[PDB]
C-alpha cells in the first residue's frame, strides 16, 4: 500500500513541516494552509507519528463528499466501513470544524456525523458504539470547506504536541510544536551550549535537548488514535518504537554539551525542573532561580553557543524597558561570541537590546502576533547625546537642590531639541513627560537612558505619553509638606517652576489675611499657613482640587475656622465678594468664559476692592508674549513692579514658557 496522510501545524510552520516529512521518508508533500498532505507506505504512517515535531495532528483521510442536505452528509458518512473498522468495544468521538448553507453549527455536524456511524452498527444489528470525548480511542475528523466534507482518522489521539512530559491541560505558553520551530529558527547548532535566562516552564530547552539528542516526540507519549483500530498494525508500530528506543539510548549517551536554564520565578522553576526530567533528559539541564540582572556565562572559556529566550512583553513599561536594555548589556559584557535569538511579542522592546537581527520570522501564539530575532554578538553608543546632558544636569541641579532645600525639580526640560522630553524628580520618583515605532522606540530609548543615568529603580519612573487609579506621594518644598500624584492627572498637582513665587508669599503672610483665587492644590495656601497668616481663604471651581488642596493644608496643621475653602468661578465670587485681604495670589490659567490678556485689568478692578490698605496682591501667568496694561492699573491708582527674574528656578531657566509674576499695589 501507498497510504495518503495530512499532517496539521500552526500556519506559518508548514514549510518546515514538509521538510521534517520529507527528511523521514514522506513523499509527494504539498503544503497548503494550515497543513501538508503527503504520502508513505505504512512503517511511514508510524514513524512520522513517531518521531514529527512540528505537527500538530496526523490523520488519515477516509473520504470526502458533497454536502447539500443532511442526507449527503450522512450517506457520505456511510460510504465508510465503519463496523470494520473499530476494534470490538472501542469508544469514539467526531470533532467538526467549518460551515456551510446546510451545517449551519459545528456541534451540528459533529452530532448527524456520530448519529451516522452509530446507524451503521443498527444497521447490521451490532452492539452501539459509545461516545468519549475525554479520551476517546476513535477520533473523527472532519473539515467542511466549500460544500466538501472530507473525513479521517485522527492517528494522534491527543495533540502531538503533549510529548507526555507535562500535563494533558496544562496551557503552555508556547505549545511544544511552535517551541520545536523557535529552536529550529534559532540558528542554535546542537552539540554546543544553549542558554535561556527566562526560561518560564523550560519548553525552549526541553525541545531542544530532545531534537539534539534524537529523542523521539513521540518516545514518552501514553495514548495514540490508532490502538481503537482495526488496520492497526502492531508489529511495525514495534519496529518503530523499538527504533526509537535504540536512538534515544545513544543519543542521551554520546550528548557532551549542556543546557543552562533559569528564572526569578521559584514555582516555575520547580516544575521546569520536572518537566525536563520527565523527557528523559533531565541530566542534560540545569535549572536555577535567578534574576536576568544576575545572569552570568557558565562557560567563560568557550566554546561560544546560543543564548534563546522569550521574555515578558507589555502585558510602555520602564520595568520592561529596564529589563530589556539590561540584556543587551549583559550579552555584551558576558556572552561575546555568542548567538542570540529571541522570540517576542514586542519587536520594540527588542530594540532596546541595542543589537542589530541578521534575520527575523513572523510567528502567531495564539492570537498574538510574534517575532523572532537573531543576531550576532560581537567578541570583546546609546543616545550618548542625551545620556552626557543629563549626566551634567544632574551633577549641576542635586548641589543646587541640595543648598536650596528643594527636593522636586525639573531634571532636564527638552535641552536637546532631538530629546524633546520632560524629566521631573518627586523626592525618589522620577515623572519624563513627552511632548513631540520610530517615536516609540527612540522614547523608549530616552526612557532606558534616563533609567541608567539616575540609578533610579525601574518601577519609580512614570512615563507620561503624548496619548487614574491609585496612589499619592508625600513630598516636601522648602518648609511646606504637599501631596502629589504621578500618574491620574494631567498634571502632578504641583506646579514647580513658581516654587519661588511660593516661597515669598510664605515671607510675606504674618498675621496677614490671605487669599488665594484660581488656587489648584492649595501650595501656595500651605506656604501662606505656614508663614503665620492670621486666615486664609483659598478658592477654585474644581471640587476635586479643593478636596486635594484641604488634604494638603491637613498635611501641614492648617485646620479649622481661620483655614476656608469655596468652591465658586472666581470670577462672580470677585464681582459679589466683600471682605478684605493683605496678601492676595492670584495665578490664573491663560484660558478657561475668561482670557487673562483680555480680563486682567477687570480682575485687579474687583480685586482693588478687596485689598485692605498697605496690601498687596500678587499676580502671575504664564500667558506667552503677555501685556500688562500699566496705563489702566495706574487709571485704577494700582501700581506694579515686575519680580518674573527675582522668581525664576534655575531648573527652568532656559524653558520657553515664561512665568510672568507681579506685585500689585496702593499707587
Ligand atoms: N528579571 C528577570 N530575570 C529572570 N526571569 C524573569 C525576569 N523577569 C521575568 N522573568 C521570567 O520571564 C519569563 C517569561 S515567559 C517564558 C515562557 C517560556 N519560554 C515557556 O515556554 O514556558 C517568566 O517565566 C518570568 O518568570
Ligand atoms: N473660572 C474659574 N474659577 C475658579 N477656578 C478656576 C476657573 N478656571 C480655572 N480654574 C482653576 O484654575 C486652576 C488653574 S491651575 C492654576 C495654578 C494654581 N494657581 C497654583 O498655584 O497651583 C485649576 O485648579 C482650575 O480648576
Amino acid at each position: 500500500a501507498m497510504n495518503s496522510l495530512f499532517a496539521s501545524t500552526a500556519r506559518g510552520l508548514e514549510e518546515l513541516l514538509k521538510t521534517e516529512l520529507e527528511n523521514l521518508g514522506a513523499v509527494e508533500c504539498q503544503v497548503v494552509q494550515g497543513g501538508v498532505h503527503f504520502k508513505g507506505d505504512t512503517r511511514l504512517v508510524y514513524q512520522s507519528l513517531m518521531w514529527s515535531r512540528l505537527a500538530s495532528r496526523i490523520m488519515l483521510p477516509l473520504g470526502e463528499c458533497k454536502v447539500y442536505s443532511d442526507l449527503d452528509l450522512y450517506l457520505g458518512v456511510q460510504a465508510i466501513n465503519w463496523t470494520e473498522m473499530f476494534n470490538p468495544g472501542a469508544t469514539f468521538a467526531v470533532h467538526f470544524s467549518g460551515l456551510n448553507d446546510t451545517i449551519r453549527n459545528s456541534q451540528y455536524g459533529a452530532m448527524k456525523v456520530k448519529d451516522a456511524i452509530v446507524d451503521a452498527f443498527t444497521r447490521k444489528n451490532l452492539p452501539r458504539p459509545n461516545v468519549d470525548r475525554d479520551a476517546p480511542d476513535i477520533r473523527v475528523n472532519v473539515w467542511l470547506h466549500k460544500e466538501t466534507a472530507s473525513i479521517a482518522l485522527d492517528l494522534s489521539g491527543d495533540g502531538l504536541h503533549l510529548r507526555g512530559y507535562r500535563d494533558r491541560a496544562g496551557i503552555a505558553p508556547i505549545k511544544e510544536t511552535l517551541a520545536a520551530a523557535i529552536v529550529m529558527r534559532s540558528g542554535w547548532q546542537p552539540g554546543t551550549p544553549l542558554l535561556d535566562p527566562m526560561c518560564g516552564s523550560g519548553t525552549l530547552l526541553i525541545e531542544a535537548a530532545m531534537l539534539a539528542t534524537d529523542r523521539a516526540p513521540g518516545l514518552h507519549r501514553g495514548r495514540w488514535g490508532f490502538s481503537g483500530w482495526a488496520q492497526h498494525d502492531e508489529a511495525i508500530w514495534q519496529e518503530v518504537k523499538a527504533e526509537a528506543q535504540t536512538r534515544a539510548r545513544k543519543g542521551l549517551a554520546e550528548y557532551s554539551s549542556h543546557f543552562y536554564g533559569s528564572d526569578s520565578d521559584a514555582r516555575v522553576i520547580q516544575r521546569a525542573r520536572t518537566n525536563a526530567r520527565l523527557a528523559g533528559i533531565g541530566e542534560l539541564i540545569t535549572f536555577e532561580v535567578k534574576d536576568v540582572a544576575q545572569l552570568t556565562n557558565p562557560l567563560p572559556k568557550g566554546p561560544y553557543g546560543t543564548v534563546l529566550s522569550n521574555p515578558p512583553y507589555g502585558e510602555s513599561e520602564p520595568a520592561l524597558i529596564a529589563l530589556h536594555s539590561l540584556l543587551g548589556r549583559i550579552m555584551k559584557n558576558q556572552f561575546g561570541g555568542w548567538n542570540l535569538s529571541l522570540f517576542s511579542a514586542s519587536p520594540d522592546l527588542l530594540s532596546c537590546l541595542q543589537l542589530r537581527a541578521d534575520k527575523q520570522y513572523k510567528a502567531k501564539n495564539g492570537p498574538l502576533d510574534c517575532v523572532q530575532k537573531n543576531y550576532h554578538v560581537a567578541e570583546s553608543m546609546v543616545a550618548e547625546d542625551y545620556t552626557n546632558r543629563l549626566r551634567k544636569n544632574l551633577k549641576k541641579f542635586e548641589k543646587w537642590a541640595r543648598q536650596e532645600g528643594i527636593e522636586c525639580y525639573r531634571l532636564y526640560d527638552a535641552d536637546l531639541p532631538e530629546y524633546n522630553v520632560a524629566v521631573d524628580r518627586y523626592a525618589d520618583w522620577v515623572v519624563v513627560q513627552e511632548y513631540a515605532h520610530k517615536a516609540r522606540q527612540r522614547l523608549f530609548d530616552i526612557i532606558a537612558a534616563t533609567i541608567s543615568v539616575l540609578g533610579i529603580a525601574p518601577n519609580k519612573l512614570v512615563l507620561k505619553t503624548r496619548e487614574e487609579k491609585g496612589e499619592f506621594l508625600e513630598v516636601t518644598e522648602y518648609n511646606a509638606h504637599l501631596w502629589v500624584n504621578l500618574t491620574d492627572y494631567l498634571d502632578t498637582g504641583l506646579f514647580l517652576d513658581h516654587r519661588i513665587a511660593r516661597r515669598m508669599l510664605g515671607q510675606m503672610s504674618k498675621g496677614k489675611d490671605f487669599l488665594n483665587l484660581f488656587s489648584y492644590t492649595g501650595s501656595a495656601t500651605v506656604h501662606a499657613g505656614l508663614g503665620g497668616a492670621r486666615s486664609t481663604t483659598t478658592v477654585d471651581m474644581s471640587r476635586t482640587y479643593l478636596e486635594w488642596a484641604e488634604r494638603n493644608l491637613r498635611l501641614n496643621g492648617l485646620t479649622g475656622r481661620a483655614h476656608r475653602l469655596i468652591q465658586a468661578d472666581c470670577l462672580a465670587w470677585l464681582r459679589e465678594a466683600n471682605e478684605q485681604f493683605d496678601l492676595i495670589f492670584i495665578d490664573p490659567p491663560t484660558f478657561s468664559a475668561f482670557d487673562v490678556q483680555r480680563d486682567h485689568l477687570a480682575l485687579m478692578k474687583d480685586l482693588k476692592r478687596l485689598l485692605r490698605a498697605g496690601g498687596t496682591i500678587m499676580f502671575s501667568n504664564n500667558k506667552r508674549g503677555f501685556r500688562m496694561d500699566l496705563d489702566g492699573l495706574a487709571k485704577l491708582g494700582l501700581k506694579a513692579q515686575e519680580i518674573t527674574q527675582k522668581t525664576l528656578s534655575q531648573d527652568f531657566a532656559r524653558n520657553r514658557q515664561i512665568h510672568n509674576c507681579w506685585l500689585i499695589t496702593a499707587a
